[PDB]
């Protein structure tokens, strides 16, 4: 089978899995679940998620707990496992920085300062952070990381591994960068050639080049050089795909660098990272904003003509399920949702408040969306034209329900007109435009409401002029024609329910009457349907 | 075995099927059901309903899907699916109107306007109904509904198919009639000879006969014709018993023709469909009014000595199951519940929110008292006296439940005494009288406040003078003398509950002490009695 390989042409992104488009419809377990044992208590999640891929940690402690001597237990049992239950993997190599600190480095590493330095604050106090001009701890990184991937080419021919993270979550809380002897040295330096020529900037040290940013743009370089180095590395022992994942700041009001992670791939330090790791085959975010706003904001930053998009994690509550639509509608790769096994662990108030089967099958509703078009909607996605949406009001507060309760029969009227207005979108589709709305009957015209909590989408991909493949979930979907028809008239010409076998379109049962009279209406249940629109004259 | 055949006969009518009486107790998928693979939601909600006979689509786009290319596989396993499940079959030719609408045409008829032209409205805009006028069309939908009874006369010899539906709901919203050139020449020229001396008018055109009815009830002649055409040729194949269902338009309050579909069998059209297509059997209303008193309205006008009755539609949700205790008490041939599949669909608002165990448990439980004497009940209902009523109230709404509550102690007890006095019905029974009052304990007198939600009916049948079938639903029926008894008492002689064996009547119990004392009270459960009155001399 050929290598895994990300693709990147026409601005578009494809991951090329066995040799054509995937998309990871993941999940990822908690932090603590990278050993045998801990693995009975994954699969059971996955297998009702109906995800395809797991990402799962391997932390450096593990596969070298004493320097040179090397551990692949778990990863052999993690293979076995996986291939047994057919899904794919995605490995995250914990190690150098796991959310900015040294945890899941082994005993010789994390607690030999000396060897292996911390970030030093401007005020000459240490933070628990490893240094990225450290010299010996990228060398021991890298040999560590490279007998990984050894590891993997010996033993993973078929790819059952399709990705490799580097680090999670790379950066700093507490300080902009290092302050040490030793960094204030190459920050006092001049900026590297390449990097200026890169950026199309005149030379000088980083302070003159950069001014009020030298300090953070520092630390996401330095950062973006080790992390790069690792992944050069690996890859040169097997050159799957290798990816970082950032922890965001907020892109509306992000607060300063420290408070936030400093030195990751942060949205003001994307071009940083793109000049300096040229073999980082994507930087992608770790999404835990509830609001559909500030979700969607993130997604338009990372999504570029440069950078695929892959929603390495997301929070597991209810709220998150909906943005697998808008990730795959922006030509996204991937969408894992964080926490997914059995663990007795909960990351409320990131994550849903209780893990059982209610909180998983919230993501199994839209998976079961994609699956069964998956291969189909990957090539679409890569070489034509899709669009994906999300219900984009949150669910009611409580503040806002008891202002609407206190309002006046004018003022209630009036809101639920903005309301309706709001969960209104339209997508031009060439000749034809969609409409979605969210919340109504599935027949007659009541306008739309919302549903409770806030849970609907829609995906669209073009197959055609006048002919698309859509499915949605809690949502009304209506075409029409995207602009005037001269004196002509428009109509559904068919819509088609079915499934794919083989890459062939089979028909189960043509939509009609009722079920195309008032849109097309989803409900929690899925459907795929080909729609075929046509204007014809009436002169 | 006889073909199906409609009798009428001293303004009294009967199905007959396998040639005895029948009564269709019906169930109607949704509109996007008629398919292989939908069917498997479909038999389920049968199974449940206890129906005995299922109303489907058959679409011209699926058996003509290119012109002159006929395909009958959705036919053919739908005949064998029923006839496995031993239940029989009434088909629902979807063509030229479906809705007033062309959209289950073939796409080579719905898309050629110059070929299949449609209604034009009077200030020149074109609207999606075709054309009564159109000449193509008729012979178009014509020969391919002649292909359909052909391949039933070669593959239905026993008649699994009972009754065909010529169309869905004919007509036309947004105009009265086609204002077309082609139109407006018909229009203008004279009133046709047939239709003149039918309906025993003075001859002229249609605005000098007709004056401000002239436009509806030219569409609604011609479109009368067209479907009288199409069903002559299909008879001429396949004698069976064939109708056409319509979109009601409410009789107290209708509005302007358009508004309501114009053309198809309306209340105030009723003449003209008559005298314009004498081969079409009967004229089915759809009832998806909630309210009794509409709905009584609607069985008055649909049931006549030139018309029998067929409840070819009606709503899902609760409130209506009831209706078939009138349906039957007027002599009809059959009631057939809309949406009765799990193919992910509600009409709601006209029909039940939900679709699940207990939706179609509200039907059942009214079948459960008409299948154990269904053939016994069917030839009273032609050849005898039977009568039926349902509870008069509908379920109590919310604003009401206010005023009740608001109400003073003097005008809460008149009030109630309101209720109970609308919630007793008086039967003339001949010789006896019944009265039927809802929603009261099995004993003693207290007086009936209604069930709730509005749910029960009765219904009975002379067996003789002075002896009665009867059974009945969330309801009390007591006899009483119908004339004052000149010096005579009267009892009850004896209520046997039993069933008909073989069409004999097989007893299974007495009826007496309690059970008989506080008139014949029933719940949800079936039972079946056999009531025999008595006056005795006491001088
Ligand atoms: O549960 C919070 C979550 N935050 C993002 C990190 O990448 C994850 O490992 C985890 O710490
Ligand atoms: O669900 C509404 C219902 N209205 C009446 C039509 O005859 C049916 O086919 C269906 O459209
Ligand atoms: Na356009």
């Amino acid at each position: 089978a050929p290598l895994p390989e990300l693709l990147s042409n026409n601005g578009k992104h494809a991951l090329m899995v066995d040799g054509a488009p995937y998309i990871i419809l993941g999940s990822q377990t908690n932090n603590s679940s990278n050993y045998p044992d801990a693995l009975k208590d994954v699969w059971p999640s996955m297998e009702k998620m109906g995800a395809n891929t797991l990402s799962i940690p391997v932390a450096w402690e593990q596969i070298e707990p004493v320097e040179g001597q090397f551990d692949f237990s778990f990863v052999d049992v993690l293979l076995k496992e996986a291939r047994q239950r057919k899904v794919r993997l995605v490995l995250l190599w914990f190690a150098t920085w796991k959310n900015n600190a040294p945890h899941y480095a082994p005993a010789w590493v994390k607690l030999d300062n000396a060897r292996f330095p911390r970030v030093v604050k401007e005020d000459g106090d240490t933070l628990n952070s490893l240094s990225p001009l450290g010299q010996n701890t990228l060398a021991a990184d890298k040999k560590a990381f490279v007998e990984l991937m050894k590891y993997l080419a010996k033993r993973d021919k078929d790819h059952t591994v399709i990705m490799v993270q580097v680090q999670n979550e790379v950066g700093t809380y507490g300080a902009v960068r290092d302050y040490s002897p030793m960094a204030q040295a190459v920050f006092n330096a001049a900026v590297p050639d390449d990097l200026i020529q890169k950026l199309q900037l005149k030379p000088g040290t980083w302070s003159q080049v950069f001014g009020r940013d030298a300090d953070e743009f520092f630390h996401a370089y330095q950062i973006a050089r080790y992390c790069d180095e690792v992944t050069v590395a690996g890859k040169a022992i097997k050159n799957l795909p290798m990816y970082v994942n950032v922890a965001l700041r907020n892109p509306f009001n992000p607060g300063l660098p420290g408070q936030y992670s400093s030195g990751g791939g942060t949205d003001n330090v994307l071009h940083i990272w793109k000049a300096a790791a040229p073999n980082i085959d994507l930087i992608a975010p770790d999404i835990y904003f509830r609001d559909y706003k500030t979700v969607s904001k993130v997604l338009e930053l990372y999504t570029r003509p440069d950078n695929a998009l892959f929603v390495a994690e997301i929070g597991n509550d209810q709220p998150f399920a909906r943005y697998l639509f808008p990730t795959l509608g922006k030509g996204g790769i991937g969408f894992s949702p964080f926490g997914m096994d059995d663990t007795d662990y909960t990351n409320y108030p990131l994550g849903a408040k209780v893990y059982n089967d209610e909180t998983i099958e919230q993501f199994a509703q839209v998976y079961r969306l994609v699956n069964p078009m998956m291969r189909e909607w990957a090539r679409l996605s890569y070489q034509g034209q899709v669009w994906g949406v999300a219900e984009p009001l949150d669910s009611t507060t409580e503040t806002q329900k008891i202002w609407n309760a206190e309002a006046t029969p004018e003022e209630k009227e009036q809101h639920k007109k903005d309301r309706a207005s709001a969960l209104t979108q339209q997508l031009d589709l060439g000749l034809w435009d969609a409409e979605v709305t969210y919340g109504r009957p599935m027949f007659w015209v009541t306008p739309p409401e919302g549903n409770t909590p806030a849970a609907g989408g829609a995906l669209i991909a073009q197959l055609d002029d006048n002919e698309y493949l859509v499915t949605a979930y809690k949502a009304r979907v209506e075409f029409k024609p995207s602009q005037e028809l001269a004196g002509k008239k428009f109509m559904i010409e068919r819509v088609e329910e079915g499934r794919f076998e083989k890459g062939k379109w089979v028909m189960e049962r043509v939509w009609n009457g009722d079920q195309t009279d008032w849109g097309l209406n989803f409900t929690d249940r899925p459907h795929l349907l080909r729609v075929k629109m046509a204007s014809y004259s009436v002169q």
